[PDB]
């Protein structure tokens, strides 16, 4: 009993769909699904994905309602498919994968994980629901989450935060700390040591250590004075240059919290997704500097210290590689006589 | 158990709605209705209406697939809802009634004909069926057909052709001929005598007399002689004029048929409904005459010579009602020193 | 003088239909009105609704632009259509009725109220109109509100609040009370006694008593203390849980305004109506803990203490009916011994 | 240089994408392309297909225009893919395969057939092109065809026809004929010997053996009497009945191209795709005679006396199963008394 | 090299257009651009203008990225066209002109401003741009701006602000003061003495001058004593009233502010584009006073004061105009004994 009338009983009642028979009348017209409660016509989804109106209605109302990872984790993982469930980006209003596994029957190409077509595929497993670990070991290509420990495998911790119906958080009712495995056809690789972003917006941040309260408390002089962060060009990289028609550096999120409460600015994300370096257009209003592309990251200033403590500063440029979010990242490193210039990920 | 699955597994299997139990997938993108066979898609219906997709869908599955009356006669005796059927109008492409009773739960404004709200509503009943002869008795408004006899009624013999699935035919594997009876707000009303369209195509006419046979094989001259029609203006009315830049007179069908097949035209329809008189525009191609309204209707040319043969050649100009198709149809004469000039329907 | 045009003109100008004289030129594409001003097309009218752009472009004009009842009130007693007006839903953004009577030749199904098809429908007249008053004396089904009193009926006084143009609020330059009157089949019947909605929004909200004041203000063991509401499980009904990964109660909107400073969250309209009681998805940030459905109300916070300090402690728990918003609310209490477990509205 | 304006150039130049390099204009609205040519604006490609309009524009543009076996053929060997080429489906107006092989950027999911990721599909290869047949003796499951001998496999015959640009023929200036071979996991496959559909029209019927001329000229009695078809019951099956208000058989195409071009009738062809079975909705026009699913096939009828004319006349219900177009149909034989009464594709 | 692809490769990059070689797939779907990044699709523009959607997502991607001048003082002048750049409307979300000189040959006119069919329109130059300055001097019809002196030529200064990429800003990294110039049929002609709009928002107001302070802070008794602001009305033009159902005057930006922070209230900009006098529909809550059409502007309180200090108290009924962003604007002074009653812009 899968139908378009049952689906739609149950967004009425449960909210999602959690499997109750019922029907309730249906109208479809222009990407828009309607409902008639008490005679009058109710908006229930409004289609904003590639696919057809009908089909994408079924895969929100079958969504994951429970801790999940995010998508810039999954994407800098190999993951392609997963498996038994959909993951949806809320930030792109669509589906994070576009192929299911025994979940709709228009985007099914298997009814199980262990078929033949889905080898070189890295599937994504659960290891909360039964059975999902049992099939990770029988699989070529896989990524498994656990909340404790299995036999027999190294874990690796994964972020403290994860997304919840779309909201990143550290939940205290909940775990949302994952351990993380991975195989690649057929043998289990070690995934490296990394950072991880601390996922925050512009709007209601909140800093996570002392060192970033001292920073969005204290002037500009008196940051860098106490913790000995000179001739390191915290100035043009964190704090930014307004002087001049281009904007200097600014490519820590952390500059931006600072700045917005006392000046605001524009925004443009002509990319829309979830990534680890992100591009914005930015145009400062108070003094009309801007800059068409500005690669911005959002890690833990400690951490940005500690990367910045341990590099060499004797030659003029080098490239230099960090693993963040279980990817390299390449940054650009610019040395004049004993000081750096400037250090910022690269294009 | 309706939902848009199992209606399009009926559509896939018996073609039609029959009430069997199913699924099939669907995929529904701008107004067609798609469905997934072994793994190409394949196109079922497109939405030519002014319903949403997915309802006139279903309307469309559930359409009356044995011979029901036109619709050109059900609109003159001012039937406004069917009783647990669908009629189809194929020349629109679209349900002939837009409200229903007891069929989709989206149009249905009832389940039952005798509740209240159907009570000023012209409902059409169909004596085929099991009950319908009781609820007639029992409506306050309706309109009956039977294929026999009614106890305590005096019935109309309708016309001898019906529509089946979109044909026109007169039928000799099923009867086509129905009894007419009608009520309005409780009593039984007697239907007057009229005259009956014969409702022919031009590419694959058919004559059905011998005055009709011998129109089309005999010229201008020798039709007239015979028969004895001078002084009536069949040389305008039926054969028509093309001297001139505007066309004469033509409005008999007949005269079109027999041009037709002699030097093609346009005719342009503007107006695509199932009336008794239509209005074409139409351009000669040969000549280069034309006519932006021309009303055209098609009766036996039998009863078309008994009607003219019936009124006063005296006066100048007078308004004509005949009754055709249980409507009254107005003509306009125009009489000249005891001969006809013009006489044609009433804009 | 009914037009596309015209309409438009006076949209321009007047803002709203005012039946001013004039046409501009009006382009239409995709759901969305434009017009030509100094050579440039702009937007004037988007269309959300089920209905033609055209169509519902004129409606939208037309709407009513005085202090009219809410929807969930006109929808709680059995109105059905408007007399000679629109009553503009600013939810779903849409006409509250589908239907009108001497509006729209499109929707129009009829010119007065009192034709014949309009019997069986509960009509709404609105008295502050010239014969209004005389043509519900003689309508059968309807339902009337005046702003003072009407010789020989006994009046029912409705809410302090009303709508004007979609915002809410308790007029002072204008009145808002109405006294309301209601026949069914050609008998008024009394309305019986009945709380109301406070209707308010969660950010901007405002008490309204000194019980309210106290409790945003106040500490949870000083409100519980002071007012006596030991063993009524305010501590679980009105403030929540938030321990244990699913949310306790919650369903008083007061209990949503104080978890506002303190912790926000987010809300899923999943059916977005006016209604007397809503149900959210919420899943509150900081702790993670959430709820599929949250049956949530928006009464005085002293009529919640008279409601439930006059029930019967000593069952088990059985089922309960209170009057609100002229319409019957089913609630499902909760006791153990000498105290009460949960009271909520029942799904 | 892959872009849209280069492809609309080739269109508008060779007809077809031949890569010659160059732009014009392109206007994309309401899923059809258009161009400007001396400053108006002409229409292109109508998107009838579930694609985007511009990706279904290239994949139309890079279609094979060379003889290519029919649809019904690729999909009863189970092709799953094509490579390095785009076979177009002109009865659906869209292509036969979704993905694609180093074509087309949005649909390729692979840039050559020995990828990992096209081991588990059916690859089709041309062996008209070069170094075809190298590739499929190093592929795992595909299907070969080609105008002339390959050494080391035995090769099977296929049918005399084709489709060149959408029309079926047998060419003369071209070769039609093809050699088929096929692999699964590894092993070639023995085709089994089978029947061939002749692919023919209605309203173009053209025989192709003795038996069939005489079977259009001659009378009903005069054509059973002779070739002596007595108790296998051809009077109907291939002539049909016409009596009551359900048709009697019908099933051989042949037979419907006599009846067309005596007397006309409709024919509804839901779920149109290319299928060695056809179902049809017919309505007899002139006797009034209907079926809502019709078995058709069109098989020479020299080939269908020989299936007849090989089976067991004592069993009264049997399930006979014949190979025609490299797949086995069944059907459902009646016998009473030692003679045929009908014999027709089972559903 | 103009094409679709390579303009999305500039948008993904450079963030705009750049002139950078390099293509990247491309959907087209329901006028929103899709790109496939890491194998799913993302969003790059949702079309809002009356163009095709390949051809306003060029136009959007070849903007202008320097400090321009609004809309309103474009079409306050004559300017009909701009000369090889693209002013993108932000209000409107679509250009500000709809045909260009060499920028898209789908709106491409001319290549060369000089050429015969750009006469009679007034054309946009940019002086900071090299030429443009000489093509001035040799065209017909056009407006042109520069950041210094033009030899022969006498400037008018213009507004202290201007739009960067939708942001208005008084620029001290950038000029953003311009000197305008403007030819008519060959002839240079001599721009009035004018005052200008302030361009402030309403959620985000601020004052800039010492009188302007003191408004926002101090009463209305204690402005208007101070200030000498006696018999001229400031409590209902610039205040309001609220008094008595339908609003008084407000009719100054400031007055918005003002109510703004103490009392919310609801606008409808029902024509969204950019002039120098705004209407709206303004319902103000608390009372439920409203109007149809308020005319707002947004003067210097300075300026304001000056322009009504020089007027003539004692006659009623003359019509003043006000020159203000080089256009003309009629007021309606209404006087009574020897004080004034209103004074609002004229509809």
């Amino acid at each position: 009993h899968m139908s378009l009338e049952n689906v739609a009983f149950n967004v009425v009642n449960k909210g999602h769909f959690d499997g109750q028979q019922g029907e309730v009348p249906v109208s479809i017209i222009n990407n828009t699904v309607y409902t008639k409660v008490d005679g009058v016509d109710v908006e229930l989804f409004e289609n904003k994905t590639t696919l057809p109106v009908n089909v994408a209605f079924e895969l929100w109302a079958k969504r994951n309602i429970k801790p999940v990872p995010e998508v810039k984790i999954l994407n800098n993982l190999g993951v392609d498919i997963a498996a038994n469930t959909v993951i949806w980006d809320y930030k792109r209003d669509a589906p994070a994968h576009i192929s299911t596994i025994g979940v709709c029957s228009m985007t099914d190409i298997a009814k199980k994980p262990t078929e033949t077509i889905c080898a070189p595929l890295t599937v994504f497993f659960d290891g909360r629901v039964d059975g999902q670990v049992d099939l990770f070991r029988n699989a070529r290509n896989g990524v498994l989450i656990t909340e404790g420990s299995v036999k027999g495998l190294q874990p690796s911790v994964g972020p403290k935060q994860a997304s919840l119906n779309g909201v990143t958080l550290i939940g205290e009712a909940v775990k949302t700390q994952f351990n993380y495995y991975k195989k690649v056809d057929g043998v289990v690789q070690q995934l490296p040591e990394t950072y991880f972003t601390q996922s925050r917006n512009l709007q209601e941040f909140k800093p996570r250590s002392q060192m970033e309260i001292d920073f969005l408390e204290l002037a500009m002089d008196e940051f860098i004075e106490r913790y000995k962060l000179e001739g390191y060009a915290f100035e043009h990289i964190v704090y930014g240059d307004f002087s001049h028609s281009q904007l200097g550096g600014l490519h820590l999120l952390i500059g931006l919290a600072k700045r917005f409460k006392e000046s605001p600015f524009e925004l443009q994300d002509f990319i829309p997704m979830d990534s680890t370096v992100k591009n914005y257009f930015i145009t400062d209003a108070q003094t009309g500097s801007s800059k068409c592309v500005c690669s911005v990251i959002d890690l833990l200033l400690d951490d940005f210290v500690e990367i910045i403590k341990s590099q060499d500063l004797s030659v003029v440029s080098k490239v230099v590689k960090v693993t963040i979010d279980y990817t390299e990242i390449s940054f650009m490193l610019w040395c004049k006589d004993g000081h750096v210039e400037t250090f910022y990920p690269k294009l």
